[PDB]
């Protein structure tokens, strides 16, 4: 290709010294556009190098640190120009290094030092900026700023997280996930530091470091990375059954979700409105996702842990880039003060949720998050959210699992961000004004010119003030809840329940929902080195639910005792034995904008059928990649050029949504044992798969009669009618019918 | 089953409690036994309880710290025997918790300080103890005390590493890996740290951040993880040719090993030795696998990340638990000072490999790695490696590489172990001697009663005191080696070619070991999204060697110019065209002891198949996973009960090195997706598979005739020439001679 | 934890007790004590829940806080008693 | 920047009950207050510091090519820190001790420091000696005394057996 012939500038020494001055191509291909763009159609790129125009206060306030390059000179980090950043200096040109070369030192001491401790847990996450929007002012419940208008615009920052896993762990593992939202109120921070299920593993914060070890990377060899398929895990779940309902949720597909975007939030603890005039209402918070909820299945999250292991950072980024903004509407469950006793379980307890049958989520505002970050460690990984950052109008409650949570997240901060200044660290600056008596400390950005450094002073005047609590830009006081009660290390009977929800949640999932929470079990289990504890955990599951444990002991070789067998159910939760809400798909929700489609190519494709297939997808703002078995390009029928954005290899069926494959030349790949592969193993993951013209060959692969199936789409050409059934079953995320074809197909 | 039905000892609020008590299975199956077992059979313990009777002076000296736990008491790190670890301290039982809780603060507290920062480079990595001894004294050309007298026995650590990924990456990426060994000699720490291969990337330290910064998460949004498949580095690689030669290596299969046991390890950089006499030899280090050289193929690696991420971790921790221990020779190239410039390579330049046909590795002694580590944090990530950390008898050379490095590796454990005290960690303590006049730093443990802190003094007779150097137990002083030149920062002419090592390294691969580097390009700069820095690499390639320029050209869809298609070739190295030395398969090397071998169940198992595998098995101390479609048991044809180890999916055959399937009932597998699926990718992955009786038909999966192929092992039964001829293969490694057939494998 | 470098700042010699200290406690910077327990959780059954809690007695037994009543309204508020 | 109501009292369960963990108000102005120290200087910890600027009086680019030397237009401020030697932060001003003169010159072509003493040599002639003769000067290591004193038996022991130091 007369354009596509770009050679290397450097072949000899001139690699090896200084001068070797511009190095972009002249035609500029090295430039992403400042536009949205799909997925892989640019280079991605810096937040404020991508998307300039996209702006809001806190964004802004940054500027003041950004640091730009073009046309700079390269210095040394006091100022000092380098002639030559190739070489140290040295006695003679093969010679020792001397030790007064000071700008290889202050390079090298720099890249020496560039890791801090990584979050203990929560290490692995991924984070953008947007904005907060109230749908109407709540003052009636609460008088925090940030409710009290829906003219009133919050920025925020979110990272989405696994919980497991260190830092350069992989993305779709089985595991919890993170969903932490900081607010940058007109009144201070407020961390709304949430999870991807409404409740937690267990009880009272004491035992958290117990729970975390457990989960972890066993402590002689540290194996396994990104998993609780290991034997201490199961071993304090065996023992500890007050964590069986957030194991029931990790089980699930709710444990493994498509996207962050296709996941709910949830604050988990009961939290506590105050209005101005001084009314407490207990609420519990949620995230609702725009795009609906979705969720992979097992060997598909697994097998992409290898295949992309960035896969829901990539897909984060992407989406923000293509203008695609994840969307949650932030919801309420409100439970006034005298109903604290009114239901089942206790309200303190994070073991339980509130189901949405008894109390309903209502809408509050939404989210949009708008812009990804410039630099990934200065904003992300250098963020700070704790749940103890309140505002005046929120206030805590006794939860025992929220009441220690409080004491770490400061805490840790000191080692992991280097010490008690690290609100001064550019992301986790209030925007709205701080002042106080506080100073010094490791890395002081602020110089204070108070002549005060305490209170009550009177040679400033007694400056910064307190501020008297009022219903608007008031002080921060706390609800003045009656506490009676002895001094005890003890956890409330109240809180002595561990089976109901683990029954409730089972009984609210589809069948398919319930294959997969049985064979999430199954897989775990089995390992677990040690049989008895399969066997405690399977004993604990017969608490739970009879159907559930005999299909999990069938796949462990284990066999129920008759009183096993005999077990009594657990009590409905307040008279319900289900509520939809808790499945992913039993109510169907979200919409097919932003998934992705791979096409599947050939050496001349009919141009008909792929015009068809990109206008309707485009229609309804589904991406394509357009795959074959080399790089570069392919000519259709008519002469079109067609760019290929990645081969069958390396770019899996597990990173799409849906297969389709057009006619044209079939013969350059029906033997190609990639593109078999590729639909084999979209087929085995439930995908949508459309075949044109003789892409129905294909079916033989797939083991599909000539008469079809549902979840096949098929037809002469792309031009029906074709593009609105494939399109119909994305929107129906996976052919859930298919699975008892499934265990036949080897892929 | 009787004797597995274990039923957990807790369903009540007794877990929320102090008292839980005796927990353990009365059976004692929660113990591993204290003995050498094989992979799988017993749960993984720390090293000091699975070998307690493997011991070496290091090992001993630890015990000081080592810290037990039965038969105690449960306390705060104070002493303070603990009542209730279940519950905080609270104003009732549904009350606030309380600031005076210390017992919660502590393990809160600890548990919020738990992590440190990662190593920059190397952060994945596995360590074990072992020792060393050498076969006859150097002492003609090193005064090292360690390789003084081959009764000596030098205790080690080593520590094996992949570069770019974080702690929590996985095993199985394409990467370099380190081989760093810690040698506890008699007269100080001797560091050898070194790679898996003969080069590294670049020419001076001066460029390590730049170089590192390209291969590592690209710094807008940290992806990708433990991959070099990405634009920047590519970018990095197409302008500076100097890293062609280990970038070859990479994209080879020596990027993808087989286990650590299994690859080569070099010091890279050229040291000396130095004589009692004061006579400098110049040396290169190697490390050669008893156990042979041995590589993944990249799909597998690939999908083994997925898999599973600790791969190689739990393969060396397994081996060793065995009996199976690492075993590696160390060996010199040696070159006397007269013959410096005799090379067409400078030796200072560590982008060059000196061929083991021009300078022979000569054989110095043997390492033996025979123990785990009790901690992993403790020992693994708090273990300090340094290549400045030499003893009398060794000294450096002016490599501007070495010569940084040894700025940074001291540098860089101020931030990452807390302060100057590191020597201090257990792991990291000289066995021999220490005494200095350095005093205070952070978490200073040696408590000096030295009267005096300074040098010369008279209040302590002036000791410590100097050393003169000698033959034996001297003083450190440097080869007065003669300098004469400028002070420049200057690269010298003799490191500016770049070509001819990678076309020596291309041309001494085996065929499919091309193919297997043709493959690693195309696939990782099918990744890279501009198109521009794919071409310009092409262009580099085209330096080195047509053949391979064409065949990477070819699946990018890339057109070389006339121009490319006439560059002239590098020269030989002094004479050389190729050195069958750098091949990992071209000369057959190692042993079949330790590897895994799948066996494929069913039902009614053929007994005598089953026992006339494993005794041959056994016999040359290769592994067996007995796999099924569940675990549990199954009871072969004469009633032989047979534990399961996995099932199909839980170990899947990327885990393995061959698959085999005895007879029995055959219809329980045959139309079994997983097993099925089993055989096709061990297939597509080149490894043998033996077929007894029945099994025979499943050469349809895999699309082999009647007749059979080399590759597949087949007979009526299991007998002696069946198990002789897949012991044969896989003697071999891999069925190289079936790549042709791969293509039309959908797998 | 600035001062003295971490959490492990009872492993500094001159802190350490003299009685026996064990539990599930692990890592932080400069990390002394080597653990060989299989366990760094409660409870387990893997190492038999070793170490173990001690219930309150005369001698040799847990810490347990007396219990004192409270009784009063969350509140920043200074005892008048102590005007 | 959550607006305080009341920073003369803990957050407690009653007006003579335990303070709650819940106050986080309390914590963070403790905790900022527990991590206020960092470590001092290893030498020179006590010193006095002003911001001024400098001047020359004409263009030494006949000399020197360095770009705050160059023209008497150009103003360059600077930061001066004077300091003692031996004495920790918070040791006294008159002490018998060399005195630091120490100027950051902020120029346009980056920051130069000029690390001076009050005398017109230093004690020892080579780096490596620099801990043992630090170490000497300073508190003795049993009992960490004197402070801000020279008058002791380790310096005194140092400088006799090491002649270089007598200038
Ligand atoms: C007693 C300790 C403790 C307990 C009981 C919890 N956590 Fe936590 N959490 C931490 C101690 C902690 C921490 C150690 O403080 C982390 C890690 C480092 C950090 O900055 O906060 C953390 C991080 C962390 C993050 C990551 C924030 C980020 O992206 O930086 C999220 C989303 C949560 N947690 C959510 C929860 C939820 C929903 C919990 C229960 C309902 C919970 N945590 C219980
Ligand atoms: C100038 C800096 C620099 C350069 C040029 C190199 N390295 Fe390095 N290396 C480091 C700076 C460094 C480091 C930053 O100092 C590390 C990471 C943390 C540590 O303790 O040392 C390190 C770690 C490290 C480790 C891990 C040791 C362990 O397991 O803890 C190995 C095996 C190597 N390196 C090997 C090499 C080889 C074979 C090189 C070239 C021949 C090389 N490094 C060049
Ligand atoms: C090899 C080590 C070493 C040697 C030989 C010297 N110093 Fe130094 N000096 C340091 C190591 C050091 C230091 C440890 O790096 C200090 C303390 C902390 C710091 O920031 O620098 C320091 C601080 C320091 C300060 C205080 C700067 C400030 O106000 O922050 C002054 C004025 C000097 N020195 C002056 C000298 C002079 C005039 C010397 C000989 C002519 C000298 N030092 C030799
Ligand atoms: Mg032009
Ligand atoms: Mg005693």
């Amino acid at each position: 290709k007369n354009p596509h012939q770009h050679q290397s500038p450097l072949h000899d020494s001139s690699e090896a010294k200084p001068g070797m001055d511009s190095l972009a191509p002249e035609d500029g291909s090295h430039r992403p556009a400042a536009e949205p763009t799909p997925p892989g159609a640019q280079p991605t790129a810096p937040g404020s190098l991508k998307a300039p125009d996209t702006r809001n206060e806190k964004l802004n306030s940054l500027e003041d640190v950004r640091k730009g390059s073009e046309n700079y000179a390269l210095t040394t980090n006091q100022g000092v120009r380098i002639a030559d950043d190739q070489n140290s200096l040295r006695a003679g040109d093969r010679g020792p290094t001397l030790l007064e070369d000071f700008i290889l030192r202050e390079k090298i001491t720099h890249f020496d030092h560039e890791r801090i401790p990584e979050r203990i847990v929560h290490a692995r996450g991924s984070a953008a900026h947007g904005y907060f929007q109230p749908y109407k002012s709540l003052s009636d419940i609460t008088k925090a700023d940030f409710l009290s208008d829906p003219n009133k615009i919050t920025p925020v920052f979110v990272r989405f997280s696994t919980v497991q896993g260190g830092a350069g762990s992989a993305d779709t593992v089985r595991d919890i996930r993170g969903f932490a939202t900081k607010f940058y109120t007109e009144e201070g921070i407020f961390d709304l530091v949430g999870n991807n299920t409404p409740i937690f593993f267990i009880q009272d914060a004491h035992k958290f470091p117990d729970f975390v070890h457990a989960v972890k990377p066993e402590p002689h060899w540290a194996i396994p990375q990104g998993q609780s398929a290991h034997d201490t895990f199961w071993d304090y779940v065996s023992l500890q059954p007050e964590t069986l309902h957030n194991v029931m949720w990790a089980m699930s597909d709710r444990g493994i979700p498509r996207s962050y975007r296709t996941m709910e939030g949830f604050g988990i603890h009961t939290f506590r409105l105050i209005n101005a005039s001084g009314k407490a209402t207990f609420v519990r918070f949620h995230w609702k996702p725009l795009a609906g909820k979705a969720s992979l299945v097992w060997d598909e999250a697994q097998k992409l842990t290898g295949r992309d292991p960035d896969f829901h950072r990539r897909e984060l980024w992407e989406a923000i880039e293509a203008g695609d903004f994840p969307e949650y509407e932030l919801g309420f469950q409100l439970i006034p003060e005298e109903d604290e006793f009114k239901f089942d379980f206790d309200l303190l307890d994070p073991t339980k949720l509130i189901p949405e049958e008894l109390v309903p989520v209502q809408r509050v505002g939404n989210m949009v998050l708008n812009r990804n970050p410039d630099n990934f460690f200065a904003e992300n990984e250098q963020a700070a959210f704790h749940p103890g950052h309140i505002v005046p109008g929120l206030d805590f409650t006794n939860d025992p699992l929220l009441q220690g949570r409080l004491f770490s997240y400061t805490d840790t901060q000191i080692s992991r961000l280097g010490g008690p200044n690290f609100h001064e660290i550019p992301i986790n600056r209030p925007t709205c004004p701080y002042h106080n008596f506080q100073r010094d400390g490791m890395h002081r950005m602020g110089i204070d010119t108070n002549p005060a450094n305490y209170e009550p002073n009177s040679i400033n005047d007694n400056w910064p003030r307190e501020t008297p609590p009022g219903p608007k830009r008031g002080g921060f006081e706390s609800y003045q809840e009656r506490v009676e009660g002895n001094k005890v290390r003890e956890r409330s009977p109240s809180f002595g329940e561990y089976y109901s929800h683990p029954r409730l949640f089972w009984l609210s999932q589809t069948p398919f929902e319930q294959r997969h929470i049985v064979d999430g079990f199954s897989f775990e289990l089995s390992k677990v080195v040690r049989p008895y504890i399969r066997e405690r955990v399977v004993d604990q599951l017969a608490h739970i639910d009879l159907t559930l444990a005999q299909a999990v002991a069938k796949n462990l070789g284990i066999s129920l005792t008759d009183d096993q067998l005999n077990i009594t159910p657990p009590p409905d939760v307040n008279g319900l034995k289900k509520d939809p809400s808790l499945s992913l798909y039993a109510i169907p929700d979200g919409d097919v904008k932003g998934r992705v489609v791979a096409i599947l190519l050939n050496d001349e494709v009919r141009s008909a059928d792929l015009l068809a297939i990109l206008k309707a997808l485009k229609a309804k703002g589904v991406h394509a990649k357009l795959l074959y078995s080399r790089m570069g390009e392919v000519t259709a029928d008519d002469g079109t050029v067609l760019p290929i954005a990645a081969t069958f290899a390396g770019a899996p069926s597990l990173t799409v949504d849906a297969v389709i494959v057009p006619c044209g030349n079939i013969a350059d790949i029906a033997d190609n044992g990639d593109a078999n592969y590729y639909l084999m193993e979209a087929y085995k993951h439930l995908k949508p798969i459309a075949l044109a013209g003789d892409a129905r060959k294909f079916k033989a692969t797939i083991k599909v009669a000539d008469q079809g199936e549902e979840g096949i789409v098929e037809a002469d050409s792309a031009d029906g009618s074709f593009m609105d059934e494939l399109l119909t079953l994305m929107a129906a995320h996976r052919v859930w019918s298919r699975i008892p074809k499934i265990d036949s197909i080897p892929a």
